[PDB]
């Protein structure tokens, strides 16, 4: 319910799906013949949330849909995301033919789907997946990361010289593989400056790759990279809790804590990202498309003397509280600085059940500790056990054990 505190309007897209018996019926038909032809996409999405063997073998047929059509290739794409969600090895033959295809969006879906299934691939399978590797760089990067996560060392001869590909998106991936799969943790030093590259795609890539690499001594580098906390948290938990056991070793517990508290004034920010300490400049940066800029806006908002802050915070909030981006930096600034006057936002954000605003529950949980909001314990105790996302489940646990 954050549209109610909102001059800005966040519009959801609610589409009415199908049942399972109706989905199976329409997913293979010719869309020329269907009452509501849009039903052909929602049937793959719906059968991916199913569990029956009959529905899985219908998804395999939608994954083998004749691409001479335009309407059947889209449905083939969603059956392939669907077979990745189903995580059954029965899909593997379907997905490997998609590798051989022209529509390269179903190739990139099919690889990621094979990654999700995490089944044991054969020597022949590794070779077909290597054919996909010689596409173009956005596809190469998905093929390398598939070997990196599947943990497939036969292809070491192919990924190895990519480490010197000119595109950091391909090369970073190939160095991740060399660390994770071939156990040379040395290729990663390139990524540490790339965590503050002027080009946001490499900055995000570097966060992505350093977690795929499994070199936990890179954890401190993630703490301060101007990239979305969610990405940094996800990669940091791939290093400290590789098995998603919801337990961080207490040797790292403070380095994870400050990654998750995401203090904009202690992140590594270039001069161009830091805006002036003025009402309209804080507001552009928070509205910017790039997180590096946004951290600079939240950086200077904190820097503003408290009196004007208390109003700037308020006006910005009544303007954009439904913007999940602005909703996060507001919650964080209140909690990081301990602004007791805006204790209401720390409680609002922690109660936020709409999944988009999750990072804000993290900022709110750290704010309850900083502010001593012990009345929130029945809600922290709830998340400590049933919060779906690990960095959130773990944050509430840390706050509970030291909330007095």
């Amino acid at each position: 319910d954050p549209n109610s505190s909102s001059m800005a309007e966040r519009f959801d897209n609610l589409v009415e799906g199908l049942t399972e018996e109706r989905a199976m019926a329409v997913i293979l038909a010719d869309p020329d013949s269907l009452e509501r032809p849009v039903d052909k996409y929602m049937a793959a999405t719906r059968l991916g949330a199913s569990n029956s063997e009959e529905s899985l073998d219908v998804l395999i047929q939608a994954a083998e849909l004749d691409p001479e059509h335009l309407f059947n290739r889209i449905t083939r794409r969603k059956a392939i995301d669907a077979l990745g969600r189903r995580k059954s090895p029965k899909a593997l033959p379907s997905l490997f033919k998609a590798l051989k295809c022209s529509d390269e969006a179903a190739v990139i879906n099919s690889v990621e789907a094979i990654t999700k299934i995490d089944a044991p691939l054969t020597e022949a399978d590794h070779e077909k997946l290597l054919e996909a590797l010689k596409g173009e760089d956005i596809q190469k990067r998905a093929v390398i990361q598939a070997f990196c996560r599947l943990g497939v060392p036969g292809v070491i001869n192919s990924i190895s010289p990519l480490q010197d590909d000119s595109n950091p998106l391909v090369a970073g991936a190939a160095r991740a593989y060399m660390s994770k799969v071939a156990l040379q943790p040395d290729g990663l030093e390139v990524l540490i400056p790339q965590l503050v590259d002027p080009i946001a795609g490499r900055r995000r890539s570097a966060v992505i790759d350093l977690g795929d690499a499994g070199d936990v001594t890179r954890l401190e580098a993630l703490v301060t990279a101007p990239v979305s906390m969610s990405l940094r948290a996800r990669s940091a938990f791939q290093l400290v809790d590789p098995d998603k056991t919801c337990q961080v070793p207490e040797k790292y517990a403070e380095l994870i804590t400050q990654l998750l508290q995401d203090n904009p004034q202690q992140l590594k920010l270039r001069k161009e990202w830091i805006c002036d300490i003025e009402p309209t400049e804080i507001e552009n940066n928070l509205q910017h498309r790039d997180e590096a800029r946004q951290y600079g806006g939240a950086s200077s908002l904190m820097a503003m003397p408290k009196a004007e802050r208390m109003i700037l915070i308020n006006e910005i909030k009544e303007k954009l509280w439904s913007d999940y981006v602005t909703h996060y930096y507001l919650t964080a600034v209140v909690g990081l600085q301990g602004l007791e006057e805006r204790s209401d936002l720390i409680r609002l954000a922690l109660a936020e059940t709409i999944p988009q605003y999750t990072k804000s529950r993290i900022a709110a949980a750290w704010g309850c500790l900083r502010l001593g909001l012990v009345d929130q314990k029945p809600l922290l105790e709830e998340l400590s056990v049933s919060a779906f996302w690990l960095p959130l489940k773990w944050t509430c646990q840390r706050v509970l054990k030291q909330l007095s």
